[PDB]
């Protein structure tokens, strides 16, 4: 049982089919998008998503019994597992949120393609460096969206009026979203001196993130 | 035996010649975008045109026989058939976007002049290098592009009521432009959670194209 | 007694402890913002504070008598002091700024933590090497601030009407920030060469920030 | 006697005399900025400043004995002689934006002080590597300010009506600033292919930016 699976899983054929079944998925799953091509065949596509999402079902058990407990050592495999998982709820009618997160599934591309899981994992490597100043910049946010909740949320209640709206209002900023003419000049019009708290903002904002970058290139 | 032609061509002389051709028409070109000018001098320059067009195709004529098979495998010069083939297209045949797809043919400036070609061909050079993460990032567009239509499309159908819309709309947040108040925040009047998919959208594709770019620095 | 006293401040217990505290305080703070709660459990926090207040200014008290005179040529350990000091002038005193300057002394977090102390050091080191471009800049700023305000301060004095006006708003179109639609097509309604200020501007901002970014890679 | 003069301008009490000026001067037009100033102190500072644009005058004729024909050759003297030139044409009889051009004088202090001086010959020198990437973004633009104003001018003229609003549209655009909001999507309600058009123009111009700004920092 475990011998003769084991031929077939590791195959060329048997990778080549299912990555050639990415593909199709996710072309179809254009598709889905219209509503002139749901009325005419659409009802072809629901249930050939069914066979696929059944196809890797499987696909995947054969790959646990034959990886057995290195199977959940793998990040790779690991993500496979966890898509194809929430991809196997049938649309019910429960709900709907569930049902979106399904085309997820199309990175499973990634997954199994080699020229693209290295750049995602030269990517990732970046990244627990950086854990440092992500948590840093955090905390810095965090003082800032409190600053910013209780001096500004009482006029000016959409933006600052809340922790997590403080929070929303505050990334805008950085990213440097019409933040002047479109919220910074509106606050400053209560509160003159507001401009002692975004610019400020601003530098140091922008300071840690070219740094973060800096560290990047020369790590 | 007819060496003679392919001694004529290869002139020092000839070639700035068909470079002095093309500074000229830049010029009347741009010319042309004037109102005043091509009233009181059109015929000058719709004649002067005409006459480029045809020394050029005789030049593009020339050249295929000295080279053969050589000639539609130079880079540089099948730009320079094509952008003289669109102008050989008639002028009345169809819509009048062929008419301005002419102006196409200035950029045979960047292929006479090595200078030019050698930053062209330099930063194309970067691209082969980028093939793998292009193909990751439309991936990714192409994901999170579906994953809006079917979220947010029947209440935004102008940003989001399709795919090549939705595209378009993830584009845009990509250049981070207007991103928030233009679009988010509205999205957020009617679907509260939104912050969920566009934020991480930020943070994803803002990460990859930093990343990416120091390889190019590496490299 | 002085060598007892500075075996628990040195203490590995005592820190542990006191961070604690500063974590504890920072996720109450947060708690301060559903205005819901502090009608229901606020004056439990309003005193929490001036405890956690307590203690951090025994700790205060205690290192400072440790170090001696070695305490305030420590920048981390000065700004402790001034970070908590200020958190002593009262709630109803000068006005209400100082309330919401409190806040900073979350800022302990990154000086008790080795960690954070060392990704700041790090980031503060860059700024000597960079003086000589901010003293520059500064002076340009200047200039163009001073230009500005004769000549738009008239017609847009939100814009330009003082030298602070314009310092604002030329930080702003250095941004990058809506400089087009919102504010340099108005100015062109009646000064049309607007133009020959805004973009040359442009082009030297644009371009000692990147050779500012090019300098840190190499300092 | 002999140039008895001609040691003392050298003397490093002479320039040190000219920076304190400057910057005396520079104080001046400051508070030039101040309406109310003008009234209490107005009569004050312009005899301050007809005394300094007195003596800068003096200070350049000495120069200019002793330099002979090299100080014809010396930008930053030939950018001092045209700067204090300036400040010199009648405040009447025409053109009244002069009277704003004489504040370019406060560029001085970068003049005389060999830092300033040194850095702006620091960045100047990164120029000419890149003038030829200006020579072929300029190319491309020109090229794509003619296509946008034969295909969008006429429904559109307040943007692309006419070459040089092309160019400055398109300028914009490329700054990134309120593109799709802005210009794209209403083109769009017009013209729905519009998309074929600016976006590749975006990819273009950020590719060459990017890779502009990698070789920099390389070398
Ligand atoms: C040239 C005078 O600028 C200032 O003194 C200001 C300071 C001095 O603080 C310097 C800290 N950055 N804070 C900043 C930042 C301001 C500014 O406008 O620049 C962005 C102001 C300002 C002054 C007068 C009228 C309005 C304003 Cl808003
Ligand atoms: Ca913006
Ligand atoms: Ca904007």
């Amino acid at each position: 049982m475990y011998l003769r699976i084991t031929n077939i899983v590791e195959s060329s054929f048997f990778t080549k089919f299912i990555i050639y079944l990415i593909v199709l998925n996710g072309i179809t799953m254009g598709l889905e998008t219209s509503k002139t091509f749901m009325q005419s065949f659409g009802v072809y596509t629901t249930l050939f998503n069914q066979i696929v999402i059944t196809i890797f079902t499987i696909e995947i058990i054969l790959r646990i019994y034959v990886h057995r407990i290195s199977f959940f050592k793998d990040p790779w495999s690991l993500f496979d597992f966890f898509v194809v998982a929430i991809s196997l709820v049938p649309t019910s009618s429960g709900f709907e949120i569930l049902r979106v997160l399904r085309v997820l599934r199309l990175f499973r591309l990634v997954t199994a393609v080699p020229q693209m899981r290295k750049i995602v994992s030269a990517l990732i490597s970046v990244i627990p460096g950086m854990l440092s100043v992500i948590a840093l910049m955090t905390l810095f946010f965090y003082i800032f969206a409190i600053m910013a909740t209780q001096l500004f949320g009482e006029r000016f209640p959409e933006w600052f009026g809340t922790l997590g709206e403080s929070f929303y209002t505050l990334f805008q900023v950085m990213t440097l979203d019409d933040w002047s003419n479109g919220i910074v000049r509106p606050l400053m019009e209560v509160y003159p001196y507001a401009y002692v708290f975004f610019i400020p903002f601003i530098f140091v904002v922008t300071f840690v993130m070219i740094n973060l970058v800096v560290a990047i290139i020369v790590d």
